[PDB]
């Protein structure tokens, strides 16, 4: 079950992320993803990062930086993205066929944007996509709250796309 | 503009659909399908209807037949599909790549799943997507309505994987 399996943390970046704009309780999310981390670490599974970069989240700045909570190192795998598709126009497919991964747990921000895209893309690319609980997270965009907008996408993603995982 | 370019029109099937399982503004939706039908048949472009089968929408029944009131032709493409994804186990790519299409013009039901899913992956796979505004429809779904929903997926759509067209 934890063979041929990555965790896949999707644009945990300290400028998503401005004073005006909170992600939706990231605090424990980040909690949570470090827990799963810990639990790849131990039984030695690839942990992919992927950074976005675009004009106001520069390549290598402060901002395009991983939140300083998330329990990184120099081991993990890094992929840089352009577009809310983290296979699209990366080496994304390339990492996960040289380390032969056939199973994806996925995580991060934004859940309708970057997140629901990854998921659905795996999923058609032939991906195995499973999610652990509460571990996306994004903003009020003023018509849905941030809350609205997670119960939706999840509800979408459980069962057609990937599978809740249990603790 | 109209070379290299196919309409996809997604499960207009009468099962979609119910008694109180109602698509919103679904006639409205079904006739500008049927005008940019009659473009694409003027300008010799492809049409592509996709038609999704499963065990409560089962593959030649009557409830899996397109409706009624969209203008087809026994010339058009058909796909068959299993999953929200059009492309999954499909031979969607295989017609687009054998057509030579490199736009879609993307209609259908039901906006956030088998819609949302068919644009992501198509802009995804390389295609150029376009979209002509209201030609998507969904249920009211116990949390959100139906004309909510469409607000939120379109908004997420325009730019990031598709155009609308002026």
């Amino acid at each position: 079950a934890m063979k041929n399996r990555a965790l896949l943390l999707i644009d945990f970046q300290k400028g998503i992320e401005s004073p005006t704009q909170q992600l939706y309780r990231l605090p424990a999310v980040l909690d949570k993803v470090n827990q799963r981390i810990a639990v790849y670490r131990q039984h030695h599974a690839p942990i992919i990062f992927v950074q976005h970069e675009e004009t106001e989240l520069p390549f290598g700045s402060d901002s395009w930086q991983l939140f300083e909570k998330l329990d990184t190192q120099p081991t993990d795998f890094f992929i840089r993205k352009t577009h809310a598709n983290a296979f699209y126009q990366t080496n994304l497919n390339d990492l996960l066929t040289e380390q032969a991964v056939q199973t994806l747990e996925i995580a991060g921000v934004q859940t309708e944007f970057c997140v629901d895209t990854t998921i659905r893309m795996a999923h058609g690319l032939g991906y195995t996509c499973l999610m652990t609980p509460k571990t996306t997270s994004t903003l009020d965009n003023g018509h849905l709250t941030a809350a609205q907008i997670i119960q939706h996408h999840e509800a979408i993603w459980a069962g057609r796309f990937l599978t809740f995982l249990s603790l």
